[PDB]
C-alpha cells in the first residue's frame, strides 16, 4: 500500500508539475532525491525519458478518457487473464406450483458449443426461494475467463430451468413428488456487459423468456372451415439445438410476465483478492465455478480434480409399445469391488454433493437433447479402481408402478484403461444393455464388459480375429446413447505416449514410435507430469546409450518438451523446473552426453529439415545449458574432484570452435537463424563462468565476435553485445584489458559507416553500460584501463555529434554519454594523455573543434524543456 500510495501521489504531482510546466521530481521510488547525488547520469537519464514517456501516456489517457472511457477497460481486462462472472438475482416473477431448480452457464453461438458449467439453487413453487439463505446473500463468482474468452464474437449466457415435481402440472393424474421436469432456457446477449465500459450493479435487466408448449386455450379453440386435427401434446419434446439457436437469435420473447432481475459484474483477478477487495459482491460463502477449459494463467498450484461427464443425445425407439421407454440415468459411483460413496456428484458448483443423481425426463423423444454435463470428484489413489455404472430406469405414471418398475437398462463406463490409461477426452456414444438384470449387478462380473466405444470395437475387433474368450453378446437392444466426456483432473492419462514415458520397460519395442509421436503433444497433459516425463527420458538416455538413433529421437523430444516450456504461457511453471532441477535431478554422466549429442547438431548443421530444429535448439539452449551445468556439477560433489573437468572444457571449446564454423559456412540459409543463435548465446554462460574459467570464456567470446562478419545484420549482433558486455562485465576482475579492446574496435567500426543513423540509439545503449561498468564501486581499481578508455574514446564521439548536430534524433543520450564521460575522468589523466596529444597545429584543431560542438549543444539545446 505504501509503495502504490507513493507511486500514485509521485505520478499525480508530476502531472501538475508538467501541467503548470514546473519542476518536477526525480528518482520515483524509494526517496525521490536520490538522483542529484551523483549517482548514474546513464541512469539520470533514464529515469528522465521514463519520466517523459509516463507523462506523454497520462496526457494521451487523459485526453482519451475526457471523451470516453471505453479503452481503460479494455486495458484493465486485458492486464491479467483470470476473471470472474457475479450474477444479482434479485426475484423470479412467476408462479409455477412445483420446487424449480436453475442452472446457467456459457455457450457460444458462434462455435455452437458449451463453455462453462451449471449450478443449481433451490426455489420455492410460488417464485419464493425453497432456501432463504441465497434470498438476499446470492453472491456466485464463476472463475476461469480469460481474453480468448472474452474475444468471442458473441458471448451470450445461457440459463435454464428444470422442475422438481409432478409429471402434470394439474389434475387428471397421480405423480410422484421430488423428480426432474426441464421447462425451458433463457439467453441474454452480453457481450457490451463483459467489457466493463459502465460498472452498474444496481441494475437489474429483465430477461424475455422462451420454453416448450404448456397451453391449449387459444391456439387449437378457433379453427373453422376445415376441422381436421390428429396430433399431440409437445411437452418436453424439443431438441436443445434448434431451439437454443432460435432463442439465441430472437431479441424479445413474449413470457407473459415470467422472468427473473440478473446483473452480471466482471471482477478481475482470482479468490485471493476478490474475497478481500470484492467483499461487497463476493463474501465467504460465494460459490466458485471452474469452466470446462484449460487456464490460460497456468499458474502453479491450480488445483483441479474435477471429472466432467457430459451427456447429450441418443437414440430411443419406442420398442413394443408406440411409447418410448422413460429413461432415468440412475448412476451411482463405485470402486474395484463396487461400493457406492457418498457425496461424489456435484451438479452445481458450490453446492454440496451427492451419492447418486437422476436426470431429467423428456416427452417420449426419440433423439433428445440432454446437454447435461455432470461433474465427478474422487481422491487421487481411490480413482484409480473407480468404475461408474448408469441404470435406466422406467418411469410410470401412478407412483406404484412407477417406484416397483426397476431399471430396464444398465449402461456403464470405465473410469481408466488396462494398460494404465483413463477415459480420453471428446465424444463417446453408448450402447445398452436389457434384458437380463442378474449378470448386470454383481460389481466382479462386468468389470469386464463393454461400457466405452473403444474397448467396445476392439473387443468385437478382437472376437472377429480370435472369438476364444470373447464372444459379442446379443442383450443390447435398438437404442444407443452418446456422450462427452473432459476430465479437467491432475492425475488422469489420456494419452497412450504418457503411459509409454511411465512404463517404457514394459513396451519398448514402440520407443521410436513414441519418440516420433512425442513431438505433436498437447501442452496441458505435458505441464501435468512434466517432470515425471524428463525423469524418465533422463533414465533411458543414461540406462540405454547403445542406440544413437534412440540419442537422436531423444534429444529431439527433449527440445521439443524444453520448447513448449519455454513458451510464453508456461513461465510460471519454470520456478518449478527450477525447484525440480534443485532437488531431483539426479544425472551424474549425462552432461557429456548431452554435450557431445549438440557438438553433433551444430556440425552437422548442413541439413535443410534440420533448419526449424536446429533454430529451436539454439532459442532453448538456456534451460539445456542449465541441466547440463546441474549434471557436472553434481558429477563434481559426488566424485570430489573430476579430471574429467579439463576434457570436458575441451569439449566446450570445440563447441565454441564448431559454433566458429557455423558462422563461417554461408548464411544464405541461416540468416534469422545465425541472427537468433547469436541473440541468446551468453544468456546461460554467466552460470557457466560460475563453473569454468572466466578469462577463458571472456577470451573466447572475444575471438567469436572478431570473428563475426562486418557485413550483414550488424544492429542484431550489436543488440547482443549490449546484452553481452551487461553480464560478468561486471565479474571486472580479469576481464577489462580484453573486454575493452573488443569495445573498441566494434564502436570504431561503428563509427564511419555513413549509414549509422538507426546505429546511433545501439551506440548509445553499448557506451551507456560501459560508462556504467566504468563508474560502478564494486570493481576496484580502473586507472589505467580508464586512461585507454579516454586515450581512444573522446575525439571519435567528438566527430559523431559533429556529424549529428542535427536535432532530430536522439542526441540527449550521447549528450548525456559525453558529459559522464567528463566528468568520470579526474584531473590526472586528463593530464597525462588528454594533455598529450598531437602536435600543436592539431591539438589547436581539436581545442577549436571541441569549442564549437560545445557552442552547438548549448546553442539551442532540443531537450523538452522540462
Amino acid at each position: 500500500e505504501l509503495a502504490e500510495l507513493k507511486k500514485k501521489v509521485t505520478a499525480k504531482i508530476d502531472h501538475g508539475n508538467r501541467m503548470l510546466g514546473l519542476d518536477l521530481v526525480v528518482r520515483d521510488d524509494n526517496g525521490n532525491i536520490l538522483d542529484p547525488d551523483e549517482t548514474s547520469t546513464i541512469a539520470l537519464f533514464k529515469a528522465h525519458e521514463v519520466a517523459s514517456k509516463r507523462i506523454e501516456e497520462k496526457i494521451q489517457e487523459e485526453k482519451s478518457i475526457l471523451q470516453n472511457l471505453d479503452l481503460r477497460g479494455q486495458s484493465i481486462f486485458s492486464t491479467i487473464h483470470t476473471y470472474g462472472l457475479y450474477v444479482n438475482f434479485k426475484n423470479f416473477v412467476c408462479n409455477i406450483g412445483e420446487d424449480a431448480e436453475l442452472f446457467m452457464a456459457l455457450y457460444d453461438p458462434d462455435q455452437s458449443t458449451f463453455i462453462s458449467e451449471n449450478y443449481l439453487i433451490r426455489w420455492g413453487s410460488n417464485g419464493m426461494p425453497k432456501e432463504i439463505e441465497k434470498l438476499n446473500n446470492l453472491q456466485a463468482v464463476f472463475t476461469d475467463l480469460s481474453s480468448m474468452d472474452l474475444i468471442r464474437p458473441r458471448v451470450s449466457l445461457v440459463c435454464q430451468i428444470v422442475r422438481v415435481g409432478h409429471m402434470e402440472l394439474k389434475e387428471g393424474k397421480k405423480h410422484t413428488c421430488g423428480l426432474r421436469r426441464p421447462f425451458g432456457v433463457a439467453v441474454m446477449d452480453i457481450t457490451d456487459i463483459i467489457h466493463g465500459k459502465v460498472d452498474d450493479e444496481e441494475k437489474q435487466h429483465f430477461i424475455p423468456f422462451q420454453q416448450i408448449a404448456m397451453e391449449t386455450y387459444i391456439r387449437q379453440r378457433q379453427l373453422i372451415m376445415s376441422p381436421l386435427i390428429t396430433s399431440h401434446v409437445i411437452g418436453e419434446n424439443e431438441p436443445l439445438t434448434s431451439v437454443l439457436n432460435k432463442v439465441i437469435a430472437a431479441k424479445e420473447v413474449n413470457h407473459k410476465g415470467q422472468g427473473l432481475w440478473v446483473s452480471l459484474k466482471l471482477l478481475p483477478g482470482d479468490l485471493t483478492q476478490v474475497q478481500k477487495n470484492f467483499s461487497h459482491l463476493v463474501d465467504r460463502s460465494t460459490a466458485i465455478a471452474r469452466k470446462m477449459g484449460f487456464p490460460e494463467i497456468i499458474l502453479p498450484g491450480d488445483v483441479r480434480n474435477d471429472i466432467y461427464v457430459t451427456l447429450i443425445h441418443g437414440e430411443f425407439d419406442k420398442g413394443k409399445k408406440k411409447t418410448p421407454k422413460n429413461v432415468e440415468v440412475t448412476m451411482s459411483v463405485h470402486d474395484e469391488e463396487g461400493k457406492l460413496l457418498e457425496k461424489a456428484i456435484h451438479p452445481g458448483a458450490g453446492y454440496e454433493g451427492i451419492s447418486e443423481y437422476k436426470s431429467v425426463v423428456y416427452y417420449q423423444v426419440k433423439q433428445p437433447c440432454w446437454y447435461e454435463t455432470v461433474k465427478v470428484s474422487i481422491a487421487i489413489e481411490e480413482v484409480t479402481r473407480c468404475h461408474i455404472r448408469f441404470t435406466f430406469r422406467h418411469r410410470s405414471s401412478q407412483e406404484t408402478r412407477d417406484k416397483s418398475e426397476r431399471a430396464f437398462g444398465v449402461a456403464f463406463v470405465k473410469l481408466m484403461n488396462p494398460d494404465g490409461t483413463t477415459l480420453q477426452d471428446g465424444r463417446h456414444d453408448l450402447v445398452v444393455y436389457k434384458g437380463d438384470n442378474k449378470k448386470m449387478e454383481d460389481a466382479k462380473f462386468y468389470l469386464t464388459l463393454p461400457g466405452t466405444k473403444m474397448e467396445m470395437e476392439e473387443k468385437e475387433l478382437q472376437a472377429s480375429k480370435n472369438l476364444v474368450t470373447f464372444t459379442p453378446s446379443k442383450d443390447s437392444t435398438k437404442d444407443s446413447f452418446q456422450i462427452a466426456t473432459l476430465i479437467c483432473s491432475t492425475k488422469l492419462t489420456q494419452n497412450v505416449d504418457l503411459l509409454g514415458l511411465l512404463n517404457w520397460r514394459s513396451n519398448s519395442q514402440n520407443i521410436k514410435h513414441n519418440l516420433k509421436k512425442l513431438m505433436e503433444v498437447d501442452g496441458g497433459e505435458i505441464v501435468k507430469f512434466l517432470q515425471d516425463t524428463l525423469d524418465a527420458l533422463f533414465n533411458i538416455m543414461m540406462e540405454m546409450s547403445d542406440s544413437e538413433t534412440y540419442d537422436f529421437l531423444v534429444f529431439d523430444a527433449l527440445v521439443f518438451i524444453i520448447s513448449l516450456i519455454g513458451d510464453i504461457k508456461f513461465q510460471h511453471f519454470n520456478p518449478v523446473l527450477e525447484t525440480y532441477i534443485y532437488k531431483h535431478f539426479s544425472a551424474t554422466l549425462a552432461y557429456v552426453k548431452l554435450s557431445k549429442v549438440l557438438n553433433f547438431y551444430v556440425a552437422n548443421a548442413d541439413d535443410s529439415s534440420k533448419t526449424e530444429l536446429l533454430f529451436a535448439a539454439l532459442k532453448a539452449l538456456k534451460y539445456l545449458f542449465r541441466f547440463i551445468i546441474q549434471s557436472r556439477v553434481l558429477y563434481l560433489r559426488f566424485y570430489g574432484q573430476s579430471k574429467d573437468g579439463d576434457e570436458f572444457n575441451n569439449s566446450i571449446r570445440q563447441l565454441f570452435l564448431a559454433f566458429n564454423m557455423l558462422m563461417d559456412r554461408p548464411l544464405e540459409e541461416a540468416v534469422k537463424i545465425k541472427g537468433a543463435a547469436l541473440k541468446y548465446l551468453p544468456s546461460i554462460i554467466n552460470d557457466v563462468k560460475l563453473v569454468f574459467d572466466p578469462v577463458e570464456l571472456s577470451v573466447l567470446f572475444c575471438k567469436f565476435i572478431q570473428s563475426i562478419p562486418d557485413n550483414q545484420l550488424v544492429r542484431q549482433k550489436l543488440n547482443c553485445m549490449t546484452k553481452i558486455v551487461e553480464s560478468t562485465l561486471f565479474r571486472q576482475s580479469e576481464c577489462r584489458e580484453v573486454l575493452l579492446p573488443l569495445l573498441t574496435d566494434q564502436l570504431s567500426g561503428q563509427l564511419d559507416d555513413n549509414s549509422n543513423k538507426p546505429d546511433h540509439e545501439a551506440s548509445s545503449q553499448l557506451l551507456s553500460n560501459i560508462l556504467e561498468v566504468l563508474d560502478r564501486k564494486d570493481v576496484g581499481a580502473t586507472a589505467v584501463h580508464i586512461q585507454l578508455i579516454m586515450e581512444r574514446l573522446l575525439r571519435r564521439i567528438n566527430r559523431t555529434v559533429i556529424g549529428m548536430n542535427r536535432q532530430s534524433p536522439h542526441i540527449g543520450s550521447f549528450v548525456a554519454c559525453m558529459i559522464a564521460l567528463l566528468q568520470q575522468m579526474d584531473d590526472s589523466h586528463y593530464s597525462h594523455y588528454i594533455s598529450t596529444f598531437k602536435t600543436r597545429q592539431d591539438i589547436i584543431d581539436f581545442l577549436m573543434e571541441t569549442f564549437i560542438m560545445f557552442k552547438d549543444l548549448i546553442g539551442k539545446n532540443v531537450y523538452a524543456k522540462d
